[PDB]
C-alpha cells in the first residue's frame, strides 16, 4: 500500500528537491546509511512519481511522491506529520492533494449521512438546499435567538446553523438551544409543511466533545456545527466514527484560512476543506463562494465541490458555498455546483426589508426560477421578496 | 477582563481605523441598530474595542483589538475562533500576537516542568543543552536504538528524541522503547556522571493520547515528543493539565509551517511556536534555527525564544533551534539564544567522523569554548573531535 502526496513548490533543480523529499522525508539522508540498513530500509523508501512544472509569474512545479504506508500508522495526525510535518517549514511548499490506498480508506469513516442522508432526512432530492444563519448571537437573550430561528425557518431555509462563535456563556446553553430549536422547528413545520434542520455549535474542551455530542444526539439535535481546524481532523473523525452520535457534522472553515489562503504555503482548499473534511466525517463543508464579500477563486471552489461529490469509498459530502451570498448569485452558484450543494445565505437574510422570511423566500424563489428555466425578471414580478433582494444586492 | 489580539493587515483599505472598527464590532456584537438603545446598553460590554492602529512593498497596518472574555469560553478553540476564525479567510490578515488576561492565564496550565524543571532533571544549569536524534530508525529494532542512545549519551548529549515520524512498530513498540531506553541511559549515567533524557514520540488517535501518556509516565518516560499541530493546542493542553502525566512535553513544529511561513497570512512564529505552545503546556518548543538549510528568519527565531522565556504566570519553555545545525554554528547560536535554549544537533553528530560520540563531543567542546571565552582554534587543538567537525562543515 502507498499514499501519494502532491505538492506545489513555488520557486527553488526541482527534481533534486523531489528526490530529497522522497528519500530524506521518508528515510532521511540515504547515501549515509550502512549497506545493511540501506538494504532493509528500502521498503520504507519513498519515490518520486512525477515532476511537472506549472501559470503565474513565479516558477512553480507540481510534484507527486509515493510514501510506503508501512511508514506511518493509519490516522491523519501520523499522515500529515509524515508527508507535511518538517516539510511544511521548508520554503515555499504547499500540500495540494493526497490519494489514499484502499487500506487507509478502510480506516477512515467518511460522513455518517452525506448528501444522500441529509436529503433523505429532508425529503428533498430535486433541488440544491438553502441554509441560513443567525444575524448575530453575542449579547443576545434566548428570546432574541428564538425569534431569529423562527423567522429563518418560516423563510423556507432547509438549514439554520448557529454562529460559530456561539459558546457556552450562559445566555442560551447548548442543550437548551437544541430543545427550544427543535420545538420551534416543529411549530414552523406545522405552519408551513416545510422541514428545517438546526445545526448546533459543538464547543468546549476537546475531551468533553464526545459526551456533549452524544448528549446532543439523545436530545435529538439535527446537526452538529464543528470547527475542525480549531480541534483537528482526527477529533472530528472520532466523532464521525461514534455510533452513539447518529447526528450529521457540519464542518466550518473557521481558522482554516490560516493555512490555505497563501498561494505558496499550507494546503490547497480542495484537500483541506474538500477531501480531508469528507474522509474525516464532515457531512457538510462550508467554504467561501467565488462571489461573496470574502471569496475563493472559482477554480478552488469547484475543486472543493468535486472532492465532496466524487464517487469514492465514502458517502458524498454536501459542499456549502458561503460568505455574503445574495440571491442574484444563485444562478452562478447553481451553474458551477449543480444541484448537489447548499446555498448558505448566511446572516444576510435578516437584512432583507421583509426580514429573514423575505430573505429566505427571495433565495427559494430564484433557485426555483433557475430550476424551472423561468426568466428571473418574471419570477421577480411574482415574488416581491425576490425583487426587493435583487434591487438591493443587484444582478 | 478582555484579551488583546494584534493583527498585521496587508492592504486593509484606505481607512484602517474604519477597518479596525468593522473587525472589532463585526467579530463581537455586530449591528445592534435594531434593539435599540435600551439593550444596546447591556451589550456595550460585549463590544470589541479597537486599542491601536498603526499604518505603514504594499500598504500594511498593525491593529490591536480588545475582546470581552464573556463572549467566549475559556479555551483555545473558542479563543482562536473568536479572534481569527472567519477573519483568517478575509484577505491578508495575520494574527501576530495575543495578550491574555490574568483570569485566562489562571485557566491555562503552562509548562509542568519548563526550563527549570528539565534543567533540574539533568542537574545542568550553566550551559545550554545538547539534543540529538536517531540516524536510521523508523524501521529499526530495539538494539539499534539502545546502541544509538549509548553512543549519543556517552558523547555528552543531554537528550535524545525519536523522529516525529516514528510511529507504532512491531520491532520497537512505544512502551518497550521507553523501558529499554531508560535502562541504557541509567547505565551511561553510572559510568559518566552525565545524565541524559529520552524523548519518545507520543502518537495515535487523539482519544487514545491520555491513557497512552499516563502509561508513559508510569514507565518512567523522560519526555513525550508531541506533534501538537497535528492534533491541536487544546489536546496538548489537556495532556499538560493532567497530573497523572507528570512528564515534560516536547512540542515539534510539524505541520506548523502551513500556518506561519506566509508573511501575509496565518499566525506569527512567535505566537504559535512561542506563546501558545508555552501557554498550553509545552516544556520544549522546537523550530528551525536561523542558520540551517531549513531556516527561519533570525527575527522570528529570536521572538520565539523571547516568548518562551519571558517572565509570565507560567514556567519557561525550553526553546529548541534545530534544522541542520553543526558545531561551527554554536557561537552564533549562543549569541542569539544565550544559555537557556537547547541545541538540536540533529544528525550533525551522527555524520561526524568519529560517530555520534565524536559529534556530541564536538558540540560539548565548542559550547564550552564559548562559555569560557576560549578561542575555537585553541579548544579545537585540544579536542580532536571539534577539529574534525569544523574541518568538515566549516569553521566557527
Amino acid at each position: 500500500s502507498e499514499l501519494l502526496a502532491t505538492y506545489l513548490l513555488t520557486e527553488p533543480d526541482t527534481e533534486k528537491k523531489a528526490e530529497q523529499i522522497a528519500t530524506g522525508l521518508t528515510v532521511g539522508s540515504w547515501t549515509d546509511l550502512p549497506l545493511v540498513k540501506q538494504e532493509q530500509m528500502q521498503k520504507h523508501k519513498g519515490r518520486v512519481i512525477k515532476v511537472e512544472e506549472r501559470a503565474a509569474s513565479e516558477k512553480q512545479a507540481v510534484i507527486t511522491i509515493a510514501y510506503p504506508e508501512i511508514n506511518f500508522s493509519q490516522d491523519i495526525p501520523a499522515l500529515l506529520t509524515t508527508v507535511f510535518g518538517k516539510l511544511s517549514l521548508d520554503g515555499k511548499i504547499k500540500l495540494i492533494d493526497l490519494h489514499f490506498s484502499e487500506a487507509f480508506k478502510r480506516a477512515l469513516p467518511g460522513p455518517k449521512f452525506g448528501v444522500y442522508g441529509i436529503r433523505k432526512l429532508l425529503g428533498e432530492f430535486e433541488r440544491p438546499l438553502l441554509m441560513s444563519i443567525f444575524k448575530g448571537v453575542i449579547g443576545r437573550d434566548l428570546s432574541d435567538i428564538k425569534e431569529q430561528l423562527r423567522q429563518q425557518a418560516l423563510g423556507g431555509v432547509d438549514l439554520i446553523k448557529d454562529d460559530e462563535i456561539f459558546f457556552e456563556t450562559g445566555l442560551a446553553p447548548f442543550e437548551t438551544r437544541i430543545a427550544e430549536g427543535k420545538q420551534i422547528l416543529k411549530e414552523t413545520y406545522e405552519q408551513t409543511g416545510h422541514k428545517t434542520l438546526y445545526a448546533v455549535n459543538l464547543t468546549g474542551r476537546t475531551a468533553d466533545l464526545k459526551d456533549k455530542a452524544r448528549r446532543a444526539a439523545e436530545l435529538g439535535a439535527d446537526a452538529l456545527l464543528f470547527n475542525v481546524f480549531a480541534y483537528g481532523l482526527d477529533v472530528m473523525q472520532g466523532l464521525a466514527e461514534d455510533p452513539e452520535i447518529p447526528v450529521p457534522i457540519m464542518a466550518h472553515p473557521a481558522v482554516s484560512g490560516a493555512f490555505t489562503s497563501s498561494p505558496f504555503y499550507g494546503f490547497s482548499h480542495a484537500l483541506l476543506l474538500g477531501k480531508l473534511n469528507r474522509y474525516c466525517g464532515a457531512d457538510f463543508s462550508l467554504f467561501p463562494s467565488p462571489y461573496g464579500s470574502v471569496a475563493l477563486p472559482r477554480a478552488d471552489a469547484l475543486a472543493i465541490h468535486e472532492e465532496c461529490v466524487r464517487e469514492d469509498a465514502f458517502n458524498q459530502t454536501f459542499a456549502v458555498p458561503s460568505a455574503g451570498i445574495h440571491p442574484g448569485m444563485v444562478p452562478l452558484l447553481m451553474r458551477d455546483f449543480g444541484i448537489d450543494h447548499i446555498i448558505n445565505a448566511g446572516g444576510g437574510v435578516h437584512g432583507h426589508p421583509n426580514g429573514a422570511q423575505g430573505g429566505g423566500r427571495a433565495f427559494r424563489a430564484i433557485i426555483d426560477a433557475v430550476l424551472e428555466a423561468q426568466p428571473i425578471d418574471e419570477k421577480a414580478e411574482q415574488c416581491k421578496d425576490l425583487k426587493l433582494a435583487l434591487d438591493k444586492w443587484g444582478k
